[PDB]
């Protein structure tokens, strides 16, 4: 599913993500939009042989299981064709876990660089939440 931004903000809001850590909820909208374009389908390998799921780019190294990720974790324990589905809870209740593993929402390159320092809140303007 590609999500509109208000659509995705109020669905994040109700599945808890509003000022969750002290994250307000521009900043997980500006992530998604970054690293998916708001598309839960979307998938990205990275140079390890590791690949990155769904509309938050959750990385199999890690967080996932797909099965062809050798000496790889699983934190979430999922599999990470579950972070691809039209309901978000599965990658919204794995990104808690790893925005609580102490470098907070640093974890996301694409965040770091493109929403951190910026007017986050321009990415909530306007939705009825
Ligand atoms: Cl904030
Ligand atoms: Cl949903
Ligand atoms: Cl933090
Ligand atoms: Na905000
Ligand atoms: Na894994």
């Amino acid at each position: 599913k590609v999500f509109g931004r208000c659509e995705l903000a109020a669905a994040m809001k109700r599945h808890g993500l509003d000022n969750y850590r002290g994250y307000s909820l521009g900043n997980w909208v500006c992530a998604a939009k970054f690293e998916s374009n708001f598309n839960t389908q979307a998938t990205n390998r990275n140079t390890d042989g590791s690949t990155d799921y769904g509309i938050l780019q959750i990385n199999s190294r890690w967080w996932c299981n797909d099965g062809r990720t050798p000496g790889s974790r699983n934190l979430c324990n999922i599999p990470c064709s579950a972070l691809l589905s039209s309901d978000i809870t599965a990658s919204v209740n794995c990104a808690k876990k790893i925005v609580s593993d102490g470098n907070g929402m640093n974890a996301w390159v694409a965040w770091r660089n493109r929403c951190k320092g910026t007017d986050v809140q321009a990415w909530i303007r306007g939705c009825r939440l």
